[PDB]
């Protein structure tokens, strides 16, 4: 029932009187409709809370700005137990209209936001030191994004740049790593003997498809394979186990800075059905897989697949909306871990199921070109390329990580630029009101970049068993994302209401989770994956005389037998599998090679699952996740 | 200090006027300590306490010191920490207000300290009538009354071992129905039917264990442990020890759940205020000291394993005497052994471990209770699983065959069947030996110094009655803590072996219950109340423990159990192309697996020659038989089994493991009553 429009003040922090100040803006734009607002309106007015419509410049929207007065702020932040900086003042109101999101749901109420600084006074400090691109370099003042986004936000900044320092870490590590494998490159006695002509080229392998693709030889195969050597070295073990480490060292230390903010910050604040549904979440998991497998010059490619990831997280998030519903507790705590846990399912599958196949199906589920699996009319399971699975998988984790990366910041830039450039297009106006025009923050929307670094975690960690440059490439995507976050979140997206995080959410188990996946996920790869414990089996056992003709054991010898002499009865080739050639009263089963490589490897497996795994216990029995300084500020 | 004696009344817990009752007793009985007590008497004057000291009848050194706090003070203390004041409140208060006595204790200058009994064995005389009574063996616990009697520790102990009794219930009945299995499909156990077949078995040609006298022993004599070998390893057995992961982990988040209900329940939850630095450790107010003291467990670690060792060479030494079937005697005998040198070598490492804990420094008791917990838990580990670990995972492993056998010396060898047989005998025996004689020693050394003491040398009042009986100490409850979680690593880590490990294991359990609970009223002390929310450092331990018994159960069906062989010929060499059945069975396993051995041994001797007249012999090995291009030397069979092995490893594990993830995540830690009741 108040009105009155003012937009000569270019940079009013304040309203008309400029007393008071901006704590939130809900824009009003039938009959009951008209009540029902009015209803909401008196019940805010008795709440205490002093509220302004104004009509803009360019009308029929009207901004409804709120300030909060003193005694009422002080008295809510009482109830969670000048003076106060914005940012827990639109937390305070925020907490107040609640008890309006369901007004907002509909029609009836079109959207409200905190209001920001100005344009590009604390804004300005930290978009030209911090957010500007001119500042990419220095790292970010974690007290001030504190100060103004809040502190969910904060946590997410700053688990951001921990992450990347840890990523360093472990980059350096596989920058060594991987240069150790590719330095030991001409002294791979494979790779150079399958380079040879007379040893390369007479030897052949086995068609992918039936007739489709024909014969080849190995000179393509003997290029494509020095790569190969240079991802399967003794170099990516040590790797794999410096990850196995490396994890558990992240996650500890981030418990101690998780600890330490909680102190600096005070975060920690207090204010058959279901059989059913995770049986149909599971039928949706499988069926995704089933697509996402189907599914499976470099930046068209990458771009391709963004977008292909774009869409299908779409849908994702559409049938993972529907479904949270059904299984609702009226909870917002319950409802968003649910539907954390969802769409990380989701994502999870569509990200890691092309990997997965890639590492362990791929040439395993592939019986002998005589009598092969024949499921349907398609047919002939397709086998692993003869490059080698580590090399793509390698191809495939550089290409998502690294080009999905800058689209995914690309995007995250443009969209909501160009999305409030086209809402500009529909003349100087004060700095409060265009942040009406540019978009809001949409829901639950930091979780999207939670679940982004998760997803890339996932693929560092889970996947490192392949290249060592995963890492690497991360690190320089983390340098990137924070400050494109940043910047989106300072100049796009309207000020979002400040949350209080005591960690990152519930991220926390999934991370941990994909650390024991991690850790059994690199057994697995660097044994049923890489041929290297085969590799190894075969030097010391028939390099030796026992089995081998070498006076001191040599790997020499173990290209000429890793073939299998093939004679094709549904001339010789191979596929993935260490098979029997002729002379055995079996041929094309289970070779006494092929018990010695599936135990080796395995028992390489339960080695490192063990060792690890007692390395982390170990660690964190020994690492407190309390840091010493932190007990010294406490007790004081 | 009022000090004046009158036994009068024998049975009376009020002063000599009878106006007030008394919580707590102090014994004691020269100038410059003589000033320095009377100094804390003026203490406890100034701390409104009151006490009597009484002249004992039998000497008249000793002086006796009932403790007792005015209602004013009992109100303050109880202020000061988070008919009225309960018993056991007013202990608790009176020695909260002696320690703000330890010193003056460990000084000499007071004998002794305890809290009192109400009577002889009314609520101690109820609490023996209905319980801590091999009458009342058979009835529910108290735990309320032993929480207002004892406190808040000995409650939790008590449910806890009352709650282990109940799982081990039905893992045990788990347990005897697979074994029933087992003893019914006895009668078709194909290989063990053909042990015992002299057309087969008495063809059986095993080559000699050991070098010098020990003849080729065949197949026969041990048929009839081939009849009870079947059942230890059988599917059933396989299928129990998938249901002892399933139990091992229902068990400790119900146990959580059950802690959380009696945190609430007794209001465990109280004000942990800051704690007392030992006597000892202010005495004489020490990184290299603990890592000293870290190198003196890991060589008496190394001193047991020599121990163990020994027991390796009594074996190898005393098998050729009984030769002279012998080796299961030797078994029985040398497990016997075991268990009588663990149990010496228990009492020995309790007094040095003691003194190794007093030469190094914690800051407070409850961190020597971590440091001797985790230096006498490893200590016991090692002692009672250091033979079952050996036989499960060493003896028999690494033996070669009879060319080039392996030397250390000699190392020991296995029956076909593997020595799950033996195994079980050594558990059976240690567990069997641990309830009878264990528990017999319990009630007796309590009352044998009991015995002792009443010939140091009839009307007695209490404070008489009781101080002659041994106190508790400040460890209390720990050893029957560790004897049980040393039970419940028997149980789970070696469950693979036979199903009824609980089974004996639960009547322990049972007897443990009241033996326990005699000595804690009649033969020692009651025990001063503590408060202790949860058990403490052993609900870690059997985390780890459960961790591990996974794995070792793995390795106990795979490695020691010898049912992967079986499954591996049952569906992998029945065939024609490597037997002749046209289908699946289990025959021919024993002629077709042990490879035979002709007689041509390497000179690095030869004494097969000399000690028999045969031809071929058959190693339990499926190494390459004569007739091979590279004869008695690995073959495809045996990698195949140890693929099969680690295969069924992983595969078991992971799916276990799975499954206990699933089963930690969907049940809650915290009731749902429970958390009604919290609410309301
Ligand atoms: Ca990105
Ligand atoms: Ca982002
Ligand atoms: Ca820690
Ligand atoms: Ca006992
Ligand atoms: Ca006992
Ligand atoms: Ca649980």
């Amino acid at each position: 029932p108040e009105f009155e429009e003012f937009n000569g003040k270019p940079d009013s922090l304040f309203f008309t009187d400029g007393q008071r100040r901006i704590d939130f803006i809900l824009v009003y734009e039938n009959e009951k409709q008209k009540r029902k607002r009015q209803a909401y309106e008196s019940n805010l007015i008795c709440h205490g809370l002093q509220l302004e419509a104004t009509r803009s410049v360019s009308d029929k929207l009207v901004f409804v700005k709120v300030h909060a007065p003193w005694e009422v702020l002080c008295t809510y932040a009482e109830i969670m137990h000048s003076f106060f900086n914005p940012a827990t003042r639109s937390r305070i109101v925020y907490f107040i209209l609640s008890r309006i999101n369901r007004l907002v749901s509909s029609g009836i109420y079109k959207a409200a936001f905190p209001l920001h600084d100005c344009r590009f006074s604390e804004r300005y400090l930290l978009y030209r030191e911090w957010a500007h691109p001119r500042s990419i370099y220095k790292k970010q003042p974690l007290d001030l994004i504190r100060k103004y986004y809040g502190e969910k936000i904060g946590i997410y900044f700053a688990w951001l740049g921990y992450y990347t320092q840890m990523l360093l870490l472990a980059a350096v590590v596989g920058v060594a790593c991987f240069l150790y494998g590719y330095l030991d490159q001409d002294n791979c006695t494979w790779s150079k003997e399958v380079c040879d002509p007379d040893i390369g080229g007479q030897i052949l392998m086995c068609p992918q498809c039936d007739r489709l693709c024909p014969f080849w030889r190995l000179n393509i195969t003997c290029e494509s394979s020095k790569k190969l050597c240079i991802f399967d070295s003794f170099g990516t073990l040590i790797f794999a186990v410096f990850m196995g480490v490396w994890v558990t060292l992240f996650l500890e230390f981030w418990k101690r800075r998780q600890a330490e903010l909680e102190y600096e910050w005070d975060t920690v604040e207090l204010q058959i059905r279901v059989t059913l549904c995770a049986s149909a979440v599971f039928f949706w998991i499988l069926l995704i897989i089933a697509s996402v497998i189907g599914i499976i010059t470099s930046i068209t490619a990458s771009i391709i697949s963004a977008i292909i990831i774009m869409i299908l997280n779409t849908i994702y998030e559409k049938v993972a909306i529907m479904i949270t519903n059904f299984e609702l507790p009226r909870t917002q705590t319950d409802y968003e871990n649910s539907l954390t846990m969802k769409m990380f399912l989701f994502q999870f599958v569509n990200y890691y199921s092309s990997c997965f196949y890639i590492a362990f199906f791929k040439g395993k589920f592939v019986g002998y070109p005589g009598d092969p699996v024949y499921l349907l009319g398609k047919y002939r399971s397709e086998e692993c390329d003869p490059g080698g699975c580590l090399l793509e998988l390698t191809t495939q984790l550089t290409i998502i990580m690294g080009g999905k990366a800058i689209w995914n910041n690309i995007a995250e830039v443009l969209l909501p630029w160009v999305m409030n450039l086209i809402g500009r297009y529909k003349k100087i106006t004060p700095r409060w009101e265009q942040d009406y025009h540019l978009q809001p923050m949409g829901k639950l929307g930091l979780f999207y970049e939670y679940l982004e670094m998760i997803i890339q975690f996932g693929f560092v960690t889970l996947f490192v068993a392949s290249f060592p440059l995963a890492p690497l490439l991360a690190l320089v995507n983390n340098i990137l994302e924070i400050r494109v976050d940043a910047w989106k979140l300072t100049t796009q997206f309207r000020r979002m209401v400040p949350e209080k995080a005591q960690d990152i959410g519930a991220w926390q188990p999934i991370m941990q989770g994909i650390a024991i996946l991690a850790v059994v996920t690199n057994a697995m790869i660097i044994a049923f994956t890489s041929d290297m414990i085969p590799r190894l089996v075969y030097y010391w056992s028939f390099s030796i005389p026992p089995y081998g003709d070498h006076t001191y054991y040599t790997m020499d010898g173990y290209i000429n037998n890793t073939l299998s002499v093939f004679n094709i009865t549904d001339t010789l080739c191979r596929y993935r599998d260490f098979r029997n050639p002729p002379g055995h009263p079996q041929e094309y089963k289970h070779n006494i090679y092929y018990w010695h490589v599936i135990a080796a490897k395995l028992a390489f497996i339960i080695v490192m699952e063990h060792i690890i795994y007692s390395v982390k216990f170990f660690i964190s029995y020994a690492i407190p996740d309390v840091s010493k300084i932190t007990k010294s500020k406490i007790k004081r």
